[PDB]
């Protein structure tokens, strides 16, 4: 039996990675390129919609529309759960990981309290895994997952410390079906990492919710995607595995029917999946 819906949301502060970013990586990388920062590249690049790492709005943008909330989206493509980014060259200009986004949000309040009614949305950890696999990190995956969990818990604790009361924390996504992971023959490694994050994180957040009297909702993105991918026709999806917009090894022309695709590029879902995800995330809240 379902429990009562949570109270309405009028403001979201979003923290996270390319699965949330609504233009910050684009703004920041244009700033970095203008300053001549070593190794800077324009992100996300040309085959993306208005600076989103997709062909349309991210899930948190759809969530805000569903709930009738304003969105302040701090997320940065590449953001890790700690201070920095998959793109190590950013560290010289700005700490854009979840911890860096939290620090910047708390430092820009301008002598105003944190809004205790605002929903603090946290969606991060994929870049921890992709960095580890792409650049041979030395942590066993179990230790990498423990650091991801610890980093996310520390972010909720630090936001709560400053006055945040309401949270929505997203689980690991199903990294094991991401086209770049399949092509890297890393499906088992992704399964092991995401299972360790998703078993431990909700246990840590439930303890912190009770200690600090938080409203904290956990969104199981893995259960969500398994249901979509087992019943694709129900949702108008046809192609679950091929990217609509190939980029590896090179950019090729986009598919004609993107709303029937799961993946936009080799890492990121389409606007269609972001829409279904944001609808699903809104399900715990009254409008
Ligand atoms: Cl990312």
């Amino acid at each position: 039996h379902t429990s009562p819906l949570l109270a309405p949301v009028r403001q979201i502060h979003a923290f996270g990675d390319s699965y949330s970013d609504n233009g910050e990586s684009q703004r920041l990388t244009r700033e970095m390129l203008a300053k001549g920062i070593a190794g800077a590249q324009a992100l996300p690049g040309e085959v993306y919609w208005q600076g989103r790492w997709s062909n349309g709005p991210t899930a948190v943008e759809v969530l805000a529309r569903q709930l009738g909330a304003q969105l302040a989206d701090h997320a940065v493509g590449g953001a890790k759960s700690g201070a920095d980014n998959y793109y190590g060259w950013m560290s010289a200009y700005r700490h854009t990981g979840l911890a860096g986004q939290v620090d910047a949000y708390l430092a820009t309040l301008d002598g105003k309290p944190v809004d205790g009614q605002a929903l603090h949305f946290i969606f991060v950890s994929a870049a921890d895994f992709f960095e580890h696999e792409d650049f041979a990190g030395e942590q066993p995956l179990e230790q990498l997952a423990g650091s991801s969990v610890a980093n996310i818990r520390a972010a909720v604790q630090r936001l709560g410390e400053a006055g945040a009361r309401r949270f929505l924390v997203v689980s690991s996504t199903d990294l094991s079906v991401v086209p770049a992971v399949v092509a890297g023959n890393r499906v088992e490694r992704a399964q092991r990492y995401l299972q360790a994050v998703n078993a431990s994180l909700p246990i840590q957040l439930a303890a912190l919710r009770k200690t600090r009297g938080l409203e904290l909702s956990w969104f199981d993105h893995l259960t969500f995607s398994r249901h979509l991918r087992r019943n694709p026709a129900r949702y108008g999806l046809v192609e679950l595995d091929a990217p609509c917009q190939p980029t590896q090894p090179s950019v090729r022309p986009a598919c004609a029917n993107p709303d029937q695709y799961y993946f936009w590029d080799e890492w990121h879902p389409t606007r269609r999946v972001h829409q279904l995800a944001g609808e699903a995330m809104a399900a715990r809240y009254a409008r």
